[PDB]
């Protein structure tokens, strides 16, 4: 249309429009201050009005690629401040926003937010949430520049939605600090998804992005029929390319068109996008991903004829193979939404691995005439992993229960860092927490989520700085490898413990007046070295020596005096225990 200005508003909404434009600045221009953002804002929204009044109105027919530009370079610190990229604009058209793009920062150079108190949150919340809301978003949006908009909008008008809630509260803390926590890691598990998708795709390549996307696609749509799946899977790899690329223009583009295919063949697709549809366009296309899973034909047959004992299996196969390997997955994924996609991926591997050498050969229909039997150990493997691991869970707290999880991979890998094995250890906790809470059918896509981020923050952190090859290993390795890989690790024979320095195994009044967090990651901690100490360390030597130090905090955080307590009673575990 006419004047691309005056579409996105009127569309839009002046507030989204806000939230979007605040954001999308904030994304490029880090360094400037929040205030300076909110002069562009308007300058802008008073601008875009101009055309959402007279769509003629000079400039208006501009496209809005050279409207963000040009005002770009209008600001005034560019070079003063960014430099380099005051460079882009005296480039042009299409290569002005892609230079643009090449220049923004991965890792920002600011200060972590500190989480102020309830208090002042509150207070200042119900004082112009304008800015109290404006600025967090700000913040939030140049320390991730990647950050999807749209849904970054999502985020924060539900942590607009949690202070209306809780500030307004008896006890507020109690009320929001959990709401909190809650969205913050939703928010992690979001941005590492986010930054997953990609670098799997420029690693492993397009064909595995479209294999992974079949899969998901099937368990979802599954009525729908394969060529449907097939459309809708190229769509969502090029969505999910010009997406990576980065122009947040084009990605919200492609993401609303297949949004609105979607909406305009529902019948071929799903039922389930009934209430999602009829949402605006904003939101129509999350809301979509976010779908539940369709439900199955049930009378549906079996893998069986159609991949095994028909002829012209080999032949369907030569003449055109993925498409084959595909309909095998769209089809065994569809009656599966239990399984984890990863799963339903190496059934495709072994499967393709099969013919391959069986269509290859004297006999192929005697040759795999039965691969079944090699899937059961497959399928087996990650639900034996999930039955025991959630079981473990039942008995033990997340606490209990991550000081499981915590001993075990540091026997395994002794080498990494300390508060690593404890970061990670727990987060392991939590997904233990979540996902264990769902039903056998729905329990394994939930741990892949999960699993498939905290198993990878892991590996960054490793790549910051190598300490083992096995965890190297394991992460080099293919998405589809890398877990049962760290499934199974072993306990590293070869070293010799960590060297006694006892300053560690000391803990002076401190951890009386310290939080319900902190206290059990100082606990944690000297749980881990203690484990890097003794290593063969048994499950009873262990809880006695735990169960001591129980009671030994009951102590000394107790009985009048402290902190000597501890001290004197102290040194009578550190050499204490010890047998
Ligand atoms: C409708 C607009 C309302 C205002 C919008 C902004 C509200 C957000 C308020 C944030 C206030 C708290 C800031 C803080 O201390 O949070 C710690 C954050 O770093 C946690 O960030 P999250 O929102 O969990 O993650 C969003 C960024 N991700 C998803 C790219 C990682
Ligand atoms: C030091 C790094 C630790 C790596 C973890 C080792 C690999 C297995 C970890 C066990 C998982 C413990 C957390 C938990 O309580 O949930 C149960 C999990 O075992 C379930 O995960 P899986 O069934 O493997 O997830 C399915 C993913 N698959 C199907 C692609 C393997
Ligand atoms: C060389 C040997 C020195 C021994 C001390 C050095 C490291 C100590 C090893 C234990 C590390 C802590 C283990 C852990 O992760 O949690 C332990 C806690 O659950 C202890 O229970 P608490 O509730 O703190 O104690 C309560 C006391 N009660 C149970 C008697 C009431
Ligand atoms: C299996 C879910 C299919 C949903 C297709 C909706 C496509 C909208 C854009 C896709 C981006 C969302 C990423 C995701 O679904 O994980
Ligand atoms: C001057 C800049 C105006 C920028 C407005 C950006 C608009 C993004 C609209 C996104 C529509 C997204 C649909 C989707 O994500 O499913
Ligand atoms: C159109 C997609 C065809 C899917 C082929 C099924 C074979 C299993 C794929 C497993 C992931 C492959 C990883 C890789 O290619 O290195």
């Amino acid at each position: 249309h006419k004047s691309e200005v005056a579409h996105r508003f009127k569309d839009l909404g002046e507030e989204n429009f806000k939230a979007l434009v605040l954001i999308a600045f904030a994304q490029y221009l880090q360094q400037c201050p929040f205030e300076d953002h909110v002069k562009l804002v308007n300058e802008v929204t008073e601008f875009a009005k101009t055309c959402v009044a007279d769509e003629s109105a000079e400039n208006c027919d501009k496209s809005l690629h050279t409207l963000f530009g040009d005002k770009l370079c209008t600001v005034a610190t560019l070079r003063e401040t960014y430099g380099e990229m005051a460079d882009c604009c005296a480039k042009q058209e299409p290569e002005r926003n892609e230079c643009f793009l090449q220049h923004k920062d991965d890792n920002p150079n600011l200060p972590r937010l500190v989480r102020p108190e309830v208090d002042v949150m509150c207070t200042a919340f119900h004082d112009n949430e304008e800015t109290f809301l404006k600025k967090y978003l700000y913040e939030i949006a140049r320390r991730h520049p990647y950050f999807y908009a749209p849904e970054l909008l999502f985020f924060a008008k539900r942590y607009k939605a949690a202070f209306t809630e809780c500030c307004q509260a008896a006890d507020k803390a109690a009320c929001l600090l959990p709401k909190l926590d809650e969205l913050r890691d939703e928010g992690k598990a979001s941005s590492a998804k986010q930054r997953l998708k990609c670098a799997s795709l420029q690693k492993f390549g397009e064909r595995a992005f479209k294999a992974w996307a079949v899969a998901r696609l099937s368990q979802r749509f599954p009525k729908a029929e394969f060529a449907e799946v097939s459309k809708l899977v190229t769509d969502l790899t090029k969505v999910h390319t010009e997406c990576c690329h980065g122009d947040l223009l084009e990605c919200a583009d492609d993401r609303a068109d297949l949004a609105k295919y979607i909406c305009e063949n529902q019948d071929s697709i799903s039922s389930k996008l009934k209430e999602c549809c009829e949402k605006p366009l904003l939101e129509k296309s999350h809301c979509i991903a976010e779908v539940e899973n369709d439900e199955m034909p049930a009378d549906l047959p079996s893998l069986a004829a159609d991949f095994v004992e028909s002829k012209d299996v080999c032949k369907n196969y030569a003449e055109a193979k993925d498409v084959f390997l595909g309909m095998f997955l769209y089809e065994y994924a569809r009656r599966h939404p239990d399984y984890s996609v990863v799963l339903l991926l190496r059934l495709a591997k072994t499967y393709e691995t099969t013919l391959e050498k069986c269509c290859a050969a004297a006999d192929p229909h005697e040759c795999y005439a039965k691969v079944f039997d090699e899937f059961k150990p497959l399928v087996e493997e990650p639900q034996n992993l999930i039955k025991q691991n959630c079981e473990l869970f039942e008995q033990l707290g997340e606490y209990k229960f991550q000081n499981a999880l915590l001993v075990r991979y540091t026997k395994k890998v002794p080498q990494v860092s300390t508060p690593t094995l404890v970061e990670v250890s727990r987060n392991l906790g939590k997904v233990g927490s979540k996902c264990c809470k769902h039903p056998e059918a729905k329990r394994m896509p939930c741990a892949e989520d999960y699993l498939s981020v905290v198993l990878n923050q892991l590996c960054v952190l490793h790549e910051k700085t190598p300490v083992s090859d096995r965890v190297t290993k394991c992460c080099t390795e293919s998405l589809v490898n890398r877990r049962p890989c760290f499934s199974a690790l072993e306990v590293d024979e070869t070293y010799v413990p960590k060297e006694f320095n006892a300053e560690t195994f000391t803990f002076h009044a401190d951890i009386c007046t310290l939080s319900e967090k902190e206290r059990q990651i100082k606990k944690q901690t000297a749980l881990v070295e203690l484990v890097k100490h003794k290593p063969k360390a048994t499950k009873e030597q262990l809880k006695a020596v735990m169960d001591d130090f129980a009671a030994f905090v009951e102590k000394c955080c107790k009985a009048d005096d402290k902190e000597t307590c501890f001290a004197e009673e102290g040194k009578k575990l550190v050499a204490a225990s010890e047998a």
